[PDB]
């Protein structure tokens, strides 16, 4: 009948014996993440990987939903699923992002982050979000904590546990009850549980505010049950001190009540790319012009996953 295109994505199932040097990397609401070495047999390659797990049939169902979404994405600024491992519990395997999430990175390196890096990150995140929109994918959980740092010059979008695939001709996603990041959601999402690419645009604006404040908590101290009425009165996140009106105006446009009046991700790319050409004209950072950002036996055959294809 009618519908979409066949999702001919490949789901790689990896043997447990192909993973070495598994060390814990962090745990939390996302589950627990390990780091390790994926060594495909017959291939003189060692690939640094991260391994994620939430053994309930509930958890296995949700982790497979995320695998489906990630196996269908291929973009330099979106985390790529290398495969799944079918052991006691189902694990996801992805490229190792050695610098962690961007929220922790900007907090740790506040005094060595310049306008060039900040505006470049805004370009890359908008490029990934625009790609997800091209695949008719609403992320529904865009935040600085869900952006990972491959290198200081290269970031990728992660965590697709809330992501939904909009059908053709379908414009919105009507969610149900469940814990949702209220301080990153558009008002129509908080009020009516409606999510679109334009509601992701709202979350993009909050994510940019996170970076421009070097990792400040949005509405710090406000209970989540108050965010709805505060947004309805017209209140928004304040202008960060390093932000010119040019950059802050872009954030304010992401928080418009009219979802169609918010900028498109393809437009966020264009605007931030212009500003990244003259970064000190749009971000005012103390000492910006004087800032720098960056095993052994494995080294010989270590290859990053971005250079390991099929
Ligand atoms: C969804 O993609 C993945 C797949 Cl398939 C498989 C494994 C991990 C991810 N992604 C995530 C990493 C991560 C990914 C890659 N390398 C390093 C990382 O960091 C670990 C840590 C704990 C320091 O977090 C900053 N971290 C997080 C996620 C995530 O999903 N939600 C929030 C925390």
């Amino acid at each position: 009948t009618s519908g979409e295109a066949p999702n001919q994505a490949l789901l790689r199932i990896l043997k447990e014996t192909e993973f070495k040097k598994i060390k814990v990397l962090g745990s939390g609401a996302f589950g627990t993440v390990y780091k390790g070495l994926w060594i495909p047999e017959g291939e003189k390659v060692k690939i640094p990987v991260a391994i994620k797990e939430l053994t309930s049939p509930k958890a296995n169902k949700e982790i497979l939903d995320e695998a489906y979404v990630m196996a269908s994405v291929d973009n330099p600024h979106v985390c790529r699923l290398l495969g799944i491992c079918l052991t006691s519990t189902v694990q996801l395997i992805t490229q190792l992002m050695p610098f962690g999430c961007l929220l922790d990175y900007v907090r740790e390196h506040k005094d060595n982050i310049g306008s060039q890096y900040l505006l470049n990150w805004c370009v890359q995140i908008a490029k990934g979000m625009n790609y997800l929109e091209d695949r008719r994918l609403v992320h529904r959980d865009l935040a600085a904590r869900n952006v990972l740092v491959k290198t200081p010059q290269h970031v990728k979008i992660t965590d697709f546990g809330l992501a939904k695939l909009l059908g053709a001709e379908e414009k919105e996603y009507h969610a149900e009850g469940g814990k949702v990041p209220i301080k990153w959601m558009a008002l129509e999402s908080i009020l009516h549980r409606i999510y679109t690419h334009q509601s992701d645009v709202w979350s993009y604006g909050v994510t940019v505010w996170e970076l421009m404040t070097f990792g400040s908590k949005p509405y710090d101290g406000i209970p989540a049950s108050e965010i709805s009425s505060i947004l309805e009165k017209g209140e928004r996140l304040p202008q960060p001190p390093i932000c010119t009106i040019d950059v802050y105006m872009i954030m304010v446009k992401c928080w418009m009540i009219d979802a169609d009046s918010r900028p498109k991700f393809r437009e966020l790319i264009i605007e931030f790319s212009k500003m990244a050409r003259d970064p000190q004209r749009y971000l005012v950072i103390q000492g910006d012009e004087r800032m720098h950002l960056p095993d052994e036996e494995d080294m010989d055959d270590v290859v990053d996953a971005d250079e390991y294809l099929i």
